[PDB]
C-alpha cells in the first residue's frame, strides 16, 4: 500500500542476502562486496573460472543472437480459419517484421553484454533490470533491492535503492495495472504513478531457485559447496609448501667467530673461518600432506566441472568431435532443471516487456492482436534424436526390399512405432506414386 | 470430519519428516531447514550434485515437453463400432485439440519450472501442489501438510499451513464429492465448501515409496545413506590435511635474544641473530588416512553415480554413444521401479486434475466423453528392442534366398518366434504379390 519504507523489506532480506556474500566469498568477489581495504582474493581459481565458464553458456544458450524469440500466432479456431484463406503470408509480414525489429533492437541496444554482466551474477541468486522510451539496462543487486510475495512467485511491492532514491512499484488496490512513484525520504518526486498493465513496464526480477517459494529466491552455487573442499585444501597445502622452503633464517649464537656478514660472502665452494658449526638453520621437520590432497584436489575438479559444463575435451578425447558432442548433450541437460527457470524469469518476462513497451506505436506497429503470445523456442533436442534412429534402421531394411515373404512397409511402420515419430509426411500412399514412374 | 486442527495430524507425521530433516543435511540442503543463523554446508559435493543431476532427468522423462499425454478414446465396443464410420478423424479432431490446447496451456501456463523446483524436493520424500481457474502452482512442503489413509493410499482429510491458514479438505460422509473450506483459527472465511468430484478438484499429494503405506510416503534418497560414508570421508580427510600443513605456530622461549620480530624480518637466505635454535615449531607427527580413504570415495563415487543415473561418459568412454547408449538404457530402468510410482501421483493425477477444471467449459469444449480415460506414454523401450533383431537376423537369411532345400518364410516365421514380434504386418500373403510384378 502506501509507507513508504525499504528498511522493513531489507530486513524481511537478511538470510537470502548473507547466505550470498559467502558464496560469493570463494569464487569471484566480486559480485559482492564483504558487508582501507587492500585486496583479498579467490585462491582457488577453479571454482571461480568456472563460475565465469557457465556465464558464457549461459548467455548463450538462453539466447543465441541469431533468431532466438518466435512470436506464435498463437491459433484461434476462427483465427486459424480466417486466414485461411491464406493471409497467414501478412501474418508473416506483420510478425517478422516484429521478430525483425527486436532482433536489430536488442543487439542494437546492447542489452546483450549488460544483460551478461547481471547474467552472470545471477548464477549467484538474483536480480532486477531494465527501462523504456541510447536506451540501456541497469543492473539492481541485492545490496539493492526488496521484494515479496505471499503467493506463488508473483510481485507484490518493489523497493530500490541506489544513491537515496527510493521507488515503489505497489500492486494496488480497486486496481488492476500497476504504479509506480520514486521518493527522496519524504514524499515523492512528482515522476508519477504508471498503473503498469500487469507485467507490461515494467522490470521483473529474476527468481532462480524456486524454493519453497515466497521469497527474492535463493540459489545456487549454493547447492556447489564441495568447493569449499577444494579451496581450502587449496589453501591448506600451499601455505604448507611455501613457507617451510623459503623462509630458512640462519640461527648463530651471538658468543664470538661466526659472524653473519662474513658468512654471506664465501662463494659456494669457499672455506669459512668460524667455530665448529656453531651457527645452524631452523629448517622444520617432515610436513606430510601430500598424497592425500593432491588427489582429492584433482578428483574435486573433475567432480566440480560437470556441475560448471565445460567441454572438457581432458585423453584428450579423441575420436573426437561426436564423442564430444555426446558428452556435451547428455551434460548440458543437467542444467536443463534449470533452463525452466530460466526461462520463466527471462524468455517471457523479456519479450513480453518490450513488445509491452513496444505498444508505445512507435514501429511495433501493430496495437498487437491478443493474443500473439510469444515463446523463445529452445531442447528438441531429442526430437533430433529420434528422427535420427529410422535412418539407422530404415538403412538396415534396404538389403531385404527384394524378399517376398513380408512386408516391408508394415514393418518399416512397426520400427516407427518404437521410434516416436509415427505418420504425417513419413508414409507413402498409393495415389502418388505413378506421377513419378 | 469437522474438528478441525493441523496440529493432530502433524503430531501424526513426525517420523516421516525428521527422516527427511536428516536425508535433507547431507546433501542440498535447502530443501528443509534444520529444525543470528550463519551458514553450515554440505562438503560432500557429489552426493549434492547427484540430487541436482537426477532433477533434470526426471523432468524431462516423466514429461518432454514434446507431446508427452495421449488422450485415448478408449474403445467401449460399440463406441469403436460407432465410429465406424470413420467419425475417428473427429474424435482425433475433438482430442488433439484438447491435446493441442494443454500442451499449450501447461508450458503457456509456466508449471514446468515450478513442478522442476518441487518434483526435485521430491527426490526427498513427499509433497502437494496446483490450483485453478496467470494461475500458477504453489509447492506446499514438509513442513507444512498433513494428510491421511487407512487404505491402499487414498485421501482422507487435507490439511495445510503457509503464513495462519488453514484447509481442510475433508471425505464428507453422505457423500460422494469432496467439501473444502478455508479457516483462520476459529472458523471459517466463508470461502466455502466445494464437493469435488473425486480427485478432480483438486490437489494431490504425492507419495513416492509406498511402503508398507498408510503415510505420508517415506522416500527416497533415505535408501541411499552410502553417501554418509563419502561425506563422512570427505571430511576426514580434509580437516586432518588441513590443519597440520598450514597452522605452523612458531614456539620460542621468551628467555632472551631470539626476538620474534627479528625473525620475521630476514629473507629466506639471511642468517639471524639468535640463541642456538632456542625456538622451534610445533608441526604435528604423522597423520594416515591416504591410502584407504582416497581409494574407497572414489570406489563410492562409482558406486554413488549409477544411482543418480549421471550418463557417466567417464577412457572416455570412446566407444562410444552406441556404448554410451546401451549404458543409458539398462541403468534407467533402474529407475523404472519408481516411474510407476511417480507416474502414479503424476501423469494421470496431472492431467487428470487439470482436464477436470477443464469441465468449466472455457474452451475444453466437450463436457467429456466418458470415458476419455488418458494415459500418459512411457518404457517400450524393448519393442524398438525386439524388433531391430530381426533385422540383423533376416539380414542374415539375404545370403540364402536362392537355395531350394528350405523354405526362407518358414524359417523367419521361426526368428520371428524368437523375438516376440508374430504377425500382423510382418507376413506377406499370396493375393498381393502380383499387383506389383
Amino acid at each position: 500500500g502506501a509507507k513508504s519504507v525499504y528498511e522493513r523489506l531489507k530486513n524481511d532480506r537478511a538470510p537470502y542476502e548473507t547466505r550470498a556474500q559467502n558464496c560469493a566469498q570463494y569464487t569471484i568477489p566480486s559480485l559482492f562486496p564483504k558487508d582501507s581495504t587492500d585486496y583479498q582474493t579467490p585462491w582457488q581459481a577453479v571454482g571461480a573460472r568456472g563460475l565465469n565458464n557457465l556465464a558464457s553458456k549461459l548467455m548463450l544458450a538462453l539466447f543465441p543472437m541469431q533468431t532466438w524469440m518466435r512470436l506464435t500466432i498463437s491459433e484461434y479456431e476462427a483465427k486459424q480459419l480466417l486466414s485461411d484463406p491464406d493471409g497467414l503470408a501478412k501474418v508473416d509480414e506483420g510478425l517478422s517484421m516484429v521478430e525483425r525489429i527486436i532482433m536489430n533492437y536488442i543487439e542494437s541496444n546492447s542489452y546483450r553484454v549488460t544483460l551478461f554482466e547481471a547474467l552472470k551474477q545471477l548464477v549467484v541468486a538474483g536480480n532486477v533490470l531494465l527501462y523504456l522510451p541510447y536506451n540501456p539496462m541497469k543492473l539492481y543487486r541485492l545490496s539493492s533491492y526488496v521484494v515479496q510475495r505471499d503467493a506463488f512467485g508473483n510481485v507484490l511491492q518493489m523497493v530500490t535503492r541506489d544513491q537515496d532514491v527510493y521507488t515503489h512499484i505497489y500492486l494496488d488496490e480497486d486496481s488492476g495495472e500497476y504504479l509506480r512513484y520514486e521518493e527522496v525520504e519524504g514524499m515523492e518526486v512528482q515522476g508519477s504513478d504508471g498503473t503498469y498493465p500487469k507485467e507490461a513496464c515494467p522490470y521483473i526480477p529474476i527468481r532462480m531457485v524456486r524454493l519453497d517459494g515466497e521469497s527474492y529466491g535463493r540459489s545456487y552455487i549454493e547447492e556447489y559447496l564441495g568447493d569449499l573442499r577444494s579451496l581450502e585444501n587449496l589453501q591448506e597445502a600451499i601455505v604448507k609448501m611455501s613457507m617451510i622452503s623459503s623462509k630458512v633464517i640462519g640461527l648463530v649464537n651471538p658468543a664470538g667467530i661466526t659472524q653473519p656478514r662474513r658468512l654471506t660472502k664465501a662463494q659456494t665452494g669457499d672455506f669459512v673461518t668460524g667455530r665448529p658449526e656453531d651457527i645452524s638453520f631452523l629448517q622444520l621437520e617432515k610436513q606430510a600432506d601430500f598424497t592425500v590432497a593432491k588427489a582429492v584436489s584433482d578428483a574435486i575438479e573433475a567432480r566440480l566441472s560437470f556441475a560448471f559444463m565445460l567441454n572438457s575435451a581432458v585423453t584428450g578425447e579423441r575420436v573426437t568431435a561426436e564423442e564430444i558432442r555426446y558428452v556435451a548433450s547428455e551434460l548440458e541437460d543437467t542444467l536443463g532443471g534449470v533452463y525452466s527457470i530460466l526461462s520463466q524469469e527471462l524468455q517471457l518476462p523479456l519479450v513480453r516487456v518490450l513488445l509491452k513497451q513496444l505498444q508505445a506505436t512507435q514501429q511495433i506497429p501493430e496495437l498487437p492482436k491478443e493474443a500473439v503470445e510469444p515463446t523463445i523456442s529452445t531442447g528438441r533436442g531429442q526430437d533430433l534424436d529420434k528422427l535420427e534412429r529410422c535412418v539407422t534402421a530404415w538403412a538396415a531394411l534396404a538389403p531385404m526390399r527384394d524378399d517376398p515373404d513380408i512386408n516391408l512397409a508394415m514393418i518399416k511402420l512397426r520400427i516407427a512405432n518404437a521410434i516416436g515419430i509415427d505418420t504425417s509426411g513419413i508414409l507413402l500412399t498409393e495415389e502418388q506414386k505413378q506421377q513419378k514412374m
